[PDB]
């Protein structure tokens, strides 16, 4: 496809992020690499603002599926990677279970040669002593599948998934997704079948890093067919 060729090394990336949690305005950015050879993430984030007003965690998602690895049987089901260079439209609803949900709107594309990916996110009706607000995630994450099938009718997907956050005291804080993803050319693009994403990730810090922020690394690779 046309924007496989793109994928063939590694990639730079940079993300910025603004959001609004419950009024909590901040800004996050970040840099890394992308192998998608590999299915390799790797990047680092900083909150420009000052202290992040949310657990990391909670934007792990929200913080490039096109660095998927898809199997060689499996490439005409890759539609981000099809998207390219013109990009996409990724658009998400997380409802956290018994809390907020965060809104988030996303544009992914390339920039010369630097994925770049710019994110509007807007939180509400979190509780002051939630989870969330309260700070009660452990910097931690679970491994996962994220579920994709095809939106005919909008020339885009639709993708469907949980996530669930560890909280200090043992218990769980659920997190379900939902997902459109659109294409912004007028560009064909690469509607799959039904197959997921096998995700794993780790969080880190940067032990001379003195600034609030988040390395993250992550592996993902397509699979059910």
């Amino acid at each position: 496809s046309k924007g496989e060729e793109l994928f063939t090394g590694v990639v730079p990336i940079l993300v910025e992020l603004d959001g609004d949690v419950n009024g909590h305005k901040f800004s996050v950015s970040g840099e890394g690499e992308g192998d998608a050879t590999y299915g390799k993430l790797t990047l680092k984030f900083i909150c420009t603002t000052g202290k992040l007003p949310v657990p990391w965690p909670t934007l792990v998602t929200t913080f490039l599926q096109c660095f998927a690895r898809y199997p060689d049987h499996m490439k005409r089901h890759d539609f981000f990677k099809s998207a390219m260079p013109e990009g996409y439209v990724q658009e998400r609803t997380i409802f956290f279970k018994d809390d907020g949900n965060y809104k988030t709107r996303a544009e992914v594309k390339f920039e010369g040669d630097t994925l770049v990916n710019r994110i509007e996110l807007k939180g509400i009706d979190f509780k002051e002593d939630g989870n969330i607000l309260g700070h009660k995630l452990e910097y931690n994450y679970n491994s996962g599948n994220v579920y994709i099938m095809a939106d005919k009718q909008k020339n885009g997907i639709k993708v469907n998934f949980k996530i669930r956050h560890n909280i200090e005291d043992g218990s769980v804080q659920l997190a379900d997704h939902y997902q459109q993803n659109t294409p912004i050319g007028d560009g064909p693009v690469l509607l799959p079948d039904n197959h997921y994403l096998s995700y794993q990730s780790a969080l880190s810090k940067d032990p001379n890093e003195k600034r609030d922020h988040m390395v993250l690394l992550e592996f993902v690779t397509a699979a059910g067919i």
